[PDB]
């Protein structure tokens, strides 16, 4: 006997778990995007301009921080997420600078990976010049069914957002390394340096000999604790998933931490970033 | 072993229960308010202009529908709610008409009853409204009503000297005594959904303590709960909230209410003026 | 991600909730029955011997304390319950006096009301007893009381031609109307624990539907729930269970009950004889 | 709003989860102890008689099947478990043969590992001749705190049940092998052959690079599904845990599937069985 159904709000009532220890401390966590690194800004801006990108779809924009950078650099951006919880900060900022003309034109909407075609809006045009999905968000999507086919669908829908000749930019942490050291240490984000000091417990879940989940239990120092989970995408496999998603008719390369990656290199990157161009 | 903590979102992941069969029927319920009755609009507009109210605080604005009416009628409105999931529709609409000047000036923020002083953004508000039976959403978790006392004190303190509080509650005198909260009885917004409602009364230690409605409305279920505030007792809660320096009257369904009258109202609305 | 399914034990592991602060206070509650009142013993023994009952079925024997009395008094008793956790104490005691011949012959098995025919182990029982307000444990999950109908039919069918059913329920007429189930009022076993009880009444669609007692008794909490059976309605349930071929009378606290009497009883006991 | 507290029964009511899909199918599972293997009976009986054991403590007797064998072979047995759910079948059988004199003397009680000293009863004597904990039950005990110290305590208490000169017989599946193939296949129990046909999903949980849990999700064929978890005890470590438990004053050896085990041997045993004698 719950007093209200799961997932239903009520006027003057916080939504179900808004108020808990874990929530309060996770918000402190997605509120540390106050230092975009210089190397990241110069590489994303450089890639999108080498390719003549003007219209960009930011998938899983979260708080909207990559997107605000884009809007400020003159791109025509539409930014979507499934999480209303995160989208609220994006929408706030647009509203604050609602009065800068670049931000008037900023499009922000709700979308889900699984229905991404129906959810995203597409102008007197059709087809985005580049679609970005960065910060290791794709890995947030679990393989609930078991065979990865939700990953297949999600990547098909993202794929289909990319116009002919356009780019998909999409990253994951280096799960090869993680599975093999058994750790996902903190302080490694190459997009935004934190200055929070954190401990992390790393839990690796292997089902029937295939890694299936990586779960990180954070302690941040005011001592507090939250948990986030990821699907451990191995490099070789993800590349394939992406290839399948454009049906082979594409050009693919791999960066490790913004730089070209050649298998065997001695530098072990924190992140792998895939840039595909639709042919 | 949850895979993520309760209450923590993730890029490209629906928040925890956004997607359930209850949620997706409750957002049809939150969205069936497309017909503010003529009677209500003429009453609220009347009461606010009779008193010279200009700057208004809408507490628990939910989708912002009363507030949109106020913005359109030339009031200076700040509208708050605790629920981000309802506030999202208010924010959306402001954004869409962001281009009308009245809506540029519409202020919308998060606030919670228990910290209302710190949350809301000068020398008071002229009138503060809390209508649609929103106050009744607030449960008495502790047991002694000490959270309604605090909430009311915070709402109270939003009202400047000489200003108004308008605050309503469904007629729980009558519900408790028939054991039923029937649907179709909102005097503010006429639905055209047809619904069945199961009414559950929870009495703790001989005091009514909760009223829980299980709706059926494409057939499917959700549940909402309410604290059954009795008329005599609410009046007292409000009187305590201004410390007795106030004047109070009671409407039943927009009309003056005299105890004993034969017309049994669906809602009681208190209008208080701070002295 | 539970680590083991709900309801599956494991060598050298306490079953799921055996160890909680509620459990370990409820087993103090199940164990405070060390004083069967003189009045009760003289009544039940009297009623069973008046009627010539020899072979008796104790339904919902719990710790087996009424049954132990019967074994000691020379009856041929089979005692069943659904709960393994309460049945464990019955079984223990039989084992300890396994060496007295009366206890060798004591039959103790698991059974559930809903399949009672298949579960209990010839040509009927002489009397079937269901005392201590155990029947009221059975909730009306479906909504229409169709599970009490089935249960009663199964209990009924345990009673041979010319035999008795003795079955009681607390006075829920009176509880519903004061809104309180006070403690200290068991007429079968006097506690000397001191307890506070919060009484919660749940009324669905104007029918009382559940009574939930939150006990406080070294201070700590547990909760038990009950279906509030009203006297007039229970009588009918029982009449339907024998198909009308039966005779029925009502005691209030071991004494004849005439509607209107000034003595308001704690318990109603039905004694029915199959014809 | 639960209607009764977790863990409290009521007359004429099944206990909380007694009735579910999972329960109903797990009972089918511990009801397959109808074929003790010949090799096991001849080895346990032989070991206990080589050492002159007469008084035996069966820890985690579950349904009581090893114990009934012992009572029938003339041992003075006391059999304990924490699970009332399993103990119920042991108690049933004793009651049925209550009238055989060997079974009259059979002692059956509730005990928990963590309080095992206080819980078990000890005759006009003190100290059991041998204490057995077989069938991989010890592995049922989780490391909830994190540092294995519950294992330390539990093994101290079992240890302390063993009289001077007496034996502790205590086994675990071969978790070395399991962790390394990522599988715990079915059909491997060397004590009781099943004739149920089962599929198993094997899930390995590695926390901060130490294996922490092995969770088995069974499907049995009437198609039904239940889950059981285990702590993955590695051979080298368990031996140490046991050594620590007698404080070094003991004699230890290891069997693999009833036979002597020498590290490096080509036969990979399903189970490791430790026989320690207290000095």
């Amino acid at each position: 006997y719950r007093t209200r159904s799961l997932g239903v709000a009520a006027e003057g009532l916080p939504d179900q778990y808004a108020d808990g220890e874990a929530a309060r401390v996770w918000q402190l966590y997605i509120g540390d995007t106050r230092s975009r690194t210089a190397e990241y800004k110069a590489w994303l801006l450089g890639l999108l301009r080498q390719h003549g990108c003007q219209r960009v779809l930011d998938v899983a924009c979260g708080t909207g921080v990559d997107s605000i950078m884009l809007v400020e650099e003159g791109f025509s951006v539409t930014s979507v997420d499934a999480s209303d919880k995160m989208l609220k900060y994006a929408l706030k900022e647009r509203w604050n600078r609602r009065h800068e003309p670049a931000f008037d034109k900023w499009v922000i909407e709700e979308a889900n990976w699984m229905t991404l075609d129906k959810d995203v809006p597409q102008s007197a045009e059709g087809g985005f010049d580049a679609v970005i999905c960065l910060g290791n968000s794709f890995a947030h999507l679990p393989d609930c069914k078991g065979d990865q086919s939700e990953h297949r669908l999600a990547l098909k829908n993202i794929a289909s957002m990319v116009r002919a000749g356009g780019l998909l930019v999409i990253d994951h942490r280096n799960y090869d390394h993680i599975l093999s050291t058994g750790c996902a240490p903190p302080g490694k984000n190459i997009y935004y340096k934190s200055d929070l000091t954190k401990d992390v417990t790393t839990s690796v879940l292997i089902v029937n000999n295939k890694a299936h989940m990586v779960t990180l239990d954070y302690t941040v120092q005011g001592l507090s604790k939250f948990r986030l989970s990821y699907y451990p995408h191995c490099l070789a496999s993800f590349t394939e998933l992406l290839q399948a998603a454009f049906g082979g008719k594409c050009q693919h390369s791999v960066l490790g931490d913004f730089k070209p990656y050649k298998p065997g290199q001695t530098y072990i990157p924190c992140y792998f970033i895939h840039v595909l161009k639709r042919t």
